[PDB]
C-alpha cells in the first residue's frame, strides 16, 4: 500500500471560526471567562494533529487509524477569529507503528507556533478491545 | 507565587470530551477513538495551571499559553475521573513554567511542561482588536 516518504511537506489551511476560543474549549470554565477571543493552544494541538491524520490517512490499511501520543511545541503568537491557520506537517521518521512528525503554524500574519508530534498507528477496533478493559 | 507549590483538579471525562468532539469539523476524525483528546486534556491542564496563578494576578491581568510539552501515553475512555497535577517549576520575566502531570485513576495518561505568560487583559486585547480582518 506504498509507505510515507520522510521529509514530505503536508499543508492543512483552516480558517478559525470564532468557536474556537479558549472559553469554548471549557464551557465548563468560569475561570476562562475573561480570556481573550483567540485560537486556544489546545485546539491549535488538535489542528496539527488533524493535519497529520490527513496526511497519513490514505497510507493506512483498513481498520487502521492513529493516535497522539506527544506534542511539544510553542504558541507564540495569538489568532482572532477570521484569518487561515496553516499547518504545515513534515514526516521525520516511520520505525514500526510509531511516525514522528515536525510541526509549525502561521496564521498568514505570524508564525504561531512550531516543534514536534508523534502519532502511533494502531487497529481502530482491536484498540477499543484495550480501552474497554477501562470503561 | 513560588516555586514547587503545587494545583491538583479532578475531571470526570464526559462523552463530549473526546476526540471527534474537539473538531466536529473534521471527516478525518469521523472514526476516532472514543477516548479523552489531547486538545481537551491540555486544556484541563491549561485550567489547573489558570486557576493556580489566579490569587496572584492584579485586577486586570491575565495569561496565555506559549508552550506545551507533553506526552500521552494512555487513553481514557469517558466516565474515568482524570487527575491533573500541576507543579510551579520556574519563574522569569512575565513567564511561569509548570510540570505538569495526568492520570485517570488508571493509569498515568500524560506528563510534561507548559509555559505561561501573564499579560494585561485590555491591551492585549487591543492588541487582537487589531489583526482582525
Amino acid at each position: 500500500k506504498d509507505g510515507m516518504r520522510v521529509g514530505e511537506r503536508f499543508t492543512h489551511d483552516f480558517v478559525v471560526p470564532p468557536h474556537k476560543t479558549v472559553r469554548h474549549l471549557y464551557p465548563e470554565s468560569p475561570e476562562f471567562a475573561e480570556a481573550p477571543e483567540v485560537f486556544a493552544t489546545g485546539f491549535m494541538v488538535g489542528l496539527m494533529e488533524w493535519a497529520c491524520v490527513r496526511a497519513m490517512a490514505p497510507y493506512l490499511e483498513p481498520g487502521e487509524g492513529s493516535l497522539g501520543t506527544a506534542i511539544c511545541v510553542t504558541h507564540t503568537a495569538a489568532t482572532p477569529p477570521g484569518l487561515t491557520v496553516t499547518v504545515t506537517a513534515e514526516l521525520r521518521s516511520v520505525e514500526g507503528r510509531r511516525l514522528s512528525w515536525r510541526v509549525s503554524a502561521h496564521d498568514g500574519v505570524d508564525e504561531i507556533g512550531s516543534g514536534t508530534h508523534e502519532r502511533a498507528v494502531i487497529h481502530l477496533e482491536k484498540f477499543n478491545a484495550k480501552v474497554r478493559q477501562k470503561t
